[PDB]
C-alpha cells in the first residue's frame, strides 16, 4: 500500500498545488529535478493523484503549459516581493529526461495514452534542442539548451543520463540508440580514478579535459552516477563495466565507513564527509554485505529533515531502492513493487 518516506515527503516538501519546495532558498524554489524526481516517486509509489497535481503544475508553471511544445523551465520561486515566476528560462536536461521517462512509464503501467503522448513529444524536443553531434564524439546530450555547447568546446554532466534510461529510450531509435553508446564512453572515458566527475567538458581537436582542476570532482551532481549504475538490473550487460571502472568509490567509502563529500577526478584524493543523502545514494551501488550495512545505519539514524531537499531525494531513490520500492527491468522499465 503506502510508501512512508514519500507519504512523508508530500506533506513536508509538496504544495497543495503540486510544486516540490526547497526550503532551503530564500526564494523558496521549485527545480525541474524536483517535479522530475516527484514524478518517478509518484509513479513508483502507484499514486496516479499526486502524479497528476505534479504534471500539471509541471506543465504550467515551467512549460507554458505544454512541455512537448516547451521544455520546463529549470528554475521558479520568488523573483521579488510580488512576483512568484520563471526565475531561469533555461532548461536542464536531466530532469526532462526523468520526467519524459516517468510519462513514458505512466503511460503504459496506467494504461493512459495522454501520458505517452506528451512523453513522445517531449523526448521529440529533447533530442532538438538539447542533443547535438560533437565533432569526435557523435551524439550527446547537452546538460541545457542553452550555455554548454560553443565552437570548440562543450561541457556535459555524466549523472545526466542514467544508463537503464538510455537503454530504455533506445526503443525510439534515433539519436537515443547513439545516445546509448556514446553516454556509456562518456561515463567511461572520463573517470580516469575511477571517480566520476560533477562536469567534463570535451574541446575540439584536443578530447576530455580531464588535467587535474579543483572543479573537477566527484560531488553533488556525480554521486548519482554511482546510484544510477548500483540500481541497474544486474541482467543488463554493461552493468558490470560500470561497476568495475567506478569500483574505487566503494573501496574508498568502505576503509573508513564515510561517503567522501568531494573526490578530485585527476587525483582520487577526497576531501570532507557527505551528507546522509550520499549514503543512501550509495546503497544501491555498495556490492559488498557489510559495507552497504554501515551506510544503511547512517540513514536509519540521520534520516534526513524537512530542510533537506536533496538528501530527502536521493534517501527516496536509495532507500527505496534498498527497501525494494521499486526496480529496473534489464530493459530500464520501471518494475514496479505495488
Ligand atoms: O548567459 C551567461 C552565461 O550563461 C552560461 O550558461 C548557463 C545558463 O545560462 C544557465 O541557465 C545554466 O544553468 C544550469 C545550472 O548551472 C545547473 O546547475 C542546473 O542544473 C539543475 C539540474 O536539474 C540538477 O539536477 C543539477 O544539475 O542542479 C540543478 C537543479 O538543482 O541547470 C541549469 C540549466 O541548465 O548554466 C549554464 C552554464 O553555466 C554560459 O555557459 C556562459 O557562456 C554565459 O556567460
Ligand atoms: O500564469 C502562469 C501560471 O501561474 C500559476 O499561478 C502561480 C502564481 O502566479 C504565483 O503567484 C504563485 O506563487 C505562490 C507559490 O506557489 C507559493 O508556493 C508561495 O507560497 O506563494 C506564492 C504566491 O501566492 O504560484 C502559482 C503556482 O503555484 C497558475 O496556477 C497557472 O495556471 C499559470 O499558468
Ligand atoms: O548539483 C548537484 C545538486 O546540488 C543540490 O544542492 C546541494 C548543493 O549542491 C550543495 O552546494 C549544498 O551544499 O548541499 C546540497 C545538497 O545537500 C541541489 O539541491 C540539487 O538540486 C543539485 O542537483
Amino acid at each position: 500500500c503506502t510508501w512512508p518516506a514519500w507519504e512523508h515527503f508530500k506533506r513536508a516538501y509538496i504544495s497543495d498545488g503540486g510544486r516540490v519546495i526547497d526550503p532551503s532558498d530564500a526564494r523558496k524554489i521549485t527545480t525541474s529535478e524536483g517535479q522530475s524526481y516527484a514524478l518517478f516517486f509518484a509513479l513508483a509509489a502507484d499514486d496516479r493523484p499526486m502524479f497528476d497535481n505534479v504534471l500539471e503544475w509541471t506543465k504550467d508553471n515551467l512549460a507554458q503549459g505544454d512541455p512537448g511544445e516547451h521544455l520546463p523551465a529549470w528554475l521558479w520561486g520568488k523573483k521579488d516581493e510580488n512576483n512568484w515566476t520563471v526565475l531561469d528560462s533555461n532548461s536542464a536536461s536531466d530532469a526532462d529526461i526523468w520526467i519524459a521517462w516517468s510519462l513514458l512509464e505512466a503511460g503504459r503501467l496506467w494504461k493512459e495514452a495522454r501520458y505517452t503522448t506528451l512523453g513522445n513529444a517531449l523526448l521529440n524536443r529533447i533530442a532538438k534542442e538539447e542533443v547535438v553531434t560533437v565533432p569526435g564524439l557523435g551524439p550527446m546530450l547537452l546538460p541545457g539548451k542553452v550555455g554548454f555547447a560553443e565552437e570548440t568546446v562543450w561541457r556535459l554532466n555524466p549523472s545526466y543520463l542514467p544508463p537503464q534510461i538510455a537503454r530504455y529510450l533506445t526503443r525510439f531509435g534515433e539519436p537515443w540508440t547513439t545516445l546509448q553508446e556514446t553516454n556509456h564512453r562518456l561515463l567511461l572515458e572520463t573517470a580516469p580514478k575511477g571517480f566520476s566527475p560533477d562536469w567534463v567538458r570535451y574541446e575540439k581537436s584536443k578530447g576530455w579535459q580531464l588535467a587535474p582542476d579543483k572543479t573537477l570532482i566527484s560531488g553533488y551532481a556525480a554521486i548519482r552516477v554511482y546510484l544510477w549504475v548500483g540500481m541497474m538490473n544486474d541482467h543488463d550487460a554493461q552493468k558490470a563495466s560500470l561497476l568495475e571502472r567506478l569500483k574505487p568509490m566503494a573501496a574508498l567509502t568502505a576503509k573508513k565507513g564515510v561517503v567522501p563529500e568531494k573526490v578530485d577526478v585527476a587525483t582520487a584524493q577526497p576531501r570532507g564527509d557527505g551528507p546522509v543523502g550520499f549514503a543512501a545514494a550509495l546503497l544501491p551501488f555498495l556490492q559488498d554485505r557489510d559495507a552497504q550495512a554501515v551506510q544503511r545505519q547512517k540513514v536509519a539514524d540521520h534520516f534526513p529533515g524537512d530542510d533537506a531537499y536533496f538528501s530527502y531525494v536521493l534517501t527516496l531513490f536509495g532507500q527505496g531502492w534498498d527497501e525494494h520500492r521499486f526496480r529496473f527491468t534489464p530493459r530500464g522499465e520501471l518494475q514496479p513493487d505495488w
